[PDB]
């Protein structure tokens, strides 16, 4: 039985509350934090003389008060995380958490797949597998690193929000992991000596973000930081339009100086297919905003690579099943948070799966030291993480939780290398 | 009886290698990570690099590890001694490398074995790390929560731009608990971003290696007028104090003993370059004019004649770091000198936990303050935390509120102040004297 669940504030990477929660049972205690317009509904305080606002003190309240005592008292078996998450959907009783929180909710709900794990003697990707259906031998991800920014990070021109390297032709993750690590250090040092010393300076996620005005002139700076680093044709790109960002709805346009030629949403598909074929890019994130179906379907039938929904599918079953039958896109990033349990959170990389779609597990921009979706992308046999630049450890805490996965599991692990769309089939 | 010694190779918080060491005795797995600094001291104890340039430009740390696997591992195990027994380990992993400097097997090597074998001890124990580490140090009850000095702005060798100090950090000693003293700090922090995107353009808000901002500014007065004007937007004027590190041996020309605070530039302009003098000169009008209660590495690593000519006219806390390097015999010769009140404990600039305990209980002889520190390159590793509390230093220095390599530690610290409740206190404004609180 549990003996106790008890939630604190904690800070995340930039500063802000979050919510961690504790679940201690006979195999001790088990520990998970919360990371930070579809989304499961956050409970933020309010309050303007405290954290400007973004205090968790009432979702950590309702942890304490409410979730905490009930749990204990319907006195569910840990390992059994669907009846558990069943449960507390029930406590909460609104479609977005809205009650208690989506952040109250998801803290209790990954601290006791913890708690399941350990019960079962099991580490956590193992439990995960389980509660998946992921088969034998273990996947470990390709690492999908945020080495530079533009759009609402950075001051230039550009309207993109990410762009990655794609570490997929390596052996190993630890080799892919050197790999994107050395092609990093290449393009601070790229970036600092092309904008200036200012310029080295990183945003959120670890990437640089000097003041660039064209897509063109970022990948450029990516290809010349892969070639430096020797590892040109064994890495490849990917971007996060983040496109809802410059979405003219009324006009139906996409503005590409939004900080500042606006272009239908054939134009950006146009604009997107010329740089596929100039660049090795094999994945586009958000390209075209978050209720512009026409646009994904549209690119969709045209292209090859993979085409990631992240607003557009904001991790929910139910915009799943619309971008499945109007063939929107082929991925789904995975925010555990935007739908705030983990049994949902495994239901929609199932849901995804039986499109033959690739799951992409993601950090959020607030992350903490949790390295919860490190288990969560090995145990989903998913082949791609998205979790950072190598650079901040809320972002490198994930790859080295999968460095120790990979040496644990030796031979009954395999890199997902080239195969990362396909990985849960591999 | 430990069962197992493993080493691996983890990624810091800049993206390159460093060591992580795992210890498993009876009480399960224990684990510590080696941080590794940017502006390291030439007399630091010595960091086992692998120097292959084909491979993470140089900074591999394999060899290192295979020291732990093949030879510190193996020795410890065949040694059996009991894992809470921290300096005769610590005694047993220096006579194993047998060299001053650690340049045998690596103080990175012997740093990861010696604190996840400080982890298994306390665990033996059955308390937190930090009590184990206050049994050690002989500290006194009740624990005493630790003053986060907040290196909210960043300039020097963290982060680029044209500000020579490296560390400008805010202080919220007048908090009534660690909790609120955090919870100052990061609105002020909120506060700073915003307005260095405003007064600085949009990239002003992107963050060095400790996480503060890095706006392109000239001058130290700058650089304290935005932490002034954040502080009073977030309305804790008087509340919070300032403290910085200079780290002055990044700029210090030795040959013509001049200080150099365009050193970011090759715009030499030496007429420009100062003297130790007219840079005394600089910090006094500095603190006269800001809250400023501490300067870390106001002048040169071995620079004594400058910190001694500083030390006598200063009431407030002189920190050293490169000066001093969490080294006894630095120690030592800074006591006698009187260059410095306060030690800036680095556990990987000395390489023990025993050395590092010993150099802070060599500084508390004088009357010396102990500030706990993180290096700019961090991991998810928190034990610095349990060290600050365990050494009742009363103040520590583990970033601004961002990245979360330094908010483990605070969020470390939160969950001590929460365990503890009553059987603690927060420094506040004694954090000078906290040993003796
Ligand atoms: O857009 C995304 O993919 C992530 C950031 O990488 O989302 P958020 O900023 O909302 O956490
Ligand atoms: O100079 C310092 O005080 C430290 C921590 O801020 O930096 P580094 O680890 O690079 O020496
Ligand atoms: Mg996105
Ligand atoms: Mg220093």
């Amino acid at each position: 039985p549990i003996s106790k669940i008890h939630a604190r504030s904690v800070y995340d990477s930039r500063g802000n509350p979050t919510v961690e929660v504790d679940v201690v049972t006979e195999t001790g205690l088990h520990r998970a934090i919360v990371p930070s317009q579809h989304e499961a509904h956050e409970l933020r305080d309010g309050d303007k003389t405290q954290w400007g606002g973004k205090g968790v003190l009432k979702a950590v309240k309702n942890v304490n008060e409410t979730i905490g005592p009930a749990l204990i008292k319907e006195n569910i078996d840990v390992k059994d995380q669907s009846k558990v998450d069943e449960f507390l959907n029930k406590l909460d009783g609104t479609a977005n958490k809205s009650n208690l929180g989506a952040n109250a909710i998801l803290g209790v709900s990954l601290a006791v797949a913890k708690a399941g794990a350990a019960e079962k003697g099991v580490p956590l990707y193992a439990h995960i597998s389980d509660l998946a259906g992921t088969k034998k031998p273990y996947v470990l991800p390709v690492p999908f690193q945020n080495v530079l920014n533009g759009g609402s990070h950075a001051g230039g021109r550009l309207a993109f929000q990410e762009f990655m390297i794609v570490p997929d032709s390596a052996p190993s993750f630890s080799e892919a992991l050197r790999q994107g690590a050395e092609v990093y250090q290449k393009l601070k040092a790229l970036a600092k000596k092309k904008y200036g010393q200012s310029a080295g300076n990183v945003g959120d996620e670890g990437g640089v973000a000097p003041d660039i005005q064209t897509a063109e002139e970022a990948l450029d700076l990516i290809t010349e930081a892969i070639e430096q680093a020797g590892y040109t044709g064994k890495i490849k790109i990917a971007m996060d339009v983040a496109s809802s960002e410059f979405y003219k709805a009324d006009v139906k346009k996409y503005d590409l100086d939004f900080k500042n030629k606006w272009l239908t949403y054939e134009q950006l598909a146009d604009l997107y297919k010329s740089l596929a074929a100039k660049y090795p890019i094999v994945s586009i994130e958000d390209p075209f905003a978050e209720d512009d179906w026409e646009a994904w379907s549209y690119f969709y039938k045209t292209s090859d690579f993979q085409i990631v929904g992240d607003d557009l599918t904001v991790t929910n079953p139910g915009r799943i099943k619309k971008a499945i039958e109007l063939k929107s896109c082929n991925a789904l990033l995975l925010k555990v948070n935007q739908i705030g349990t983990l049994t949902e959170s495994i239901q929609a990389a199932k849901d995804s799966y039986a499109d033959n779609w690739g799951v992409m597990v993601s950090h959020r921009s607030g992350e903490t030291e949790d390295v919860t979706i490190a288990d969560i992308a090995v145990g989903l046999r998913s082949g791609q993480i998205k979790t950072g630049a190598p650079c901040r450890s809320e972002r490198l805490a994930k790859l080295n939780q999968i460095l120790r996965i990979e040496e644990e599991l030796g031979e009954n692990a395999v890199y997902a290398g080239s195969k990362f769309r396909t990985a849960v089939n591999l």
